[PDB]
């Protein structure tokens, strides 16, 4: 575990990041896909063997000894408000097992849901507030990665107001 496990977050790309693993933003098919899962599938390819995974849960693939936790987020176009919700709570949770499970000090984390699987609505608070919910009682180091300067200020101020 980390020393004084924190939440910080950074304004670049997730394929760049500084920890011990990486979370993709996935699709079920295990597909290179856009935005987050395409800059991971540019940067860790052998992650994408079988990483195959339904809507709700997460699958880790080792890229040599990097390990990279495929998670699927529901698409707000298919789902309703309310399955869609508790399906993206459940990938967070499915997320939180696995960080355990690995044994790293830290982790890269998008935020699930907000881009093209969004549905067109701004949903910065509804998947950071799960993503808190399932890393809360897990000791990685957490650092989110974003693209916005906006949503770098609002998810900083999120995770300020709770210290
Ligand atoms: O420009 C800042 C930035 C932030 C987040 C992701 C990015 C990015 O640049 C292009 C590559 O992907
Ligand atoms: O355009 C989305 C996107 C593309 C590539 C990398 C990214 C990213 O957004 C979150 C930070 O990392
Ligand atoms: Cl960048
Ligand atoms: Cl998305
Ligand atoms: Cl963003």
């Amino acid at each position: 575990g980390a020393m004084a496990p924190s939440y910080r977050v950074k304004r670049m790309d997730i394929a760049k990041n500084d920890e011990e693993c990486v979370v993709n933003a996935a699709n079920p098919r295990g597909l290179p896909g856009d935005g987050v899962c395409k800059a991971v599938y540019k940067k860790w390819p052998e992650s994408f063997k079988n990483s195959a995974t339904p809507v709700g849960t997460a699958k880790t693939v080792m890229c040599g000894t990097y390990p990279v936790i495929h998670a699927v987020g529901p698409n707000f176009s298919n789902y309703t408000e309310s399955e869609g919700d508790r399906e993206l709570a459940a990938a967070y949770r499915e997320v939180a097992k696995e960080v355990t499970r690995l044994g790293v000090n830290s982790v890269a984390i998008p935020l699930l849901s907000t881009g093209v699987y969004s549905g067109g609505k701004d949903r910065l608070t509804q998947s950071l507030n799960h993503l808190f919910t399932a890393m809360d009682s897990t000791d990685a180091d957490v650092v989110i990665y974003c693209r916005d300067k906006e949503w770098e200020k609002k998810i900083s101020e999120a995770i300020q107001m709770r210290t």
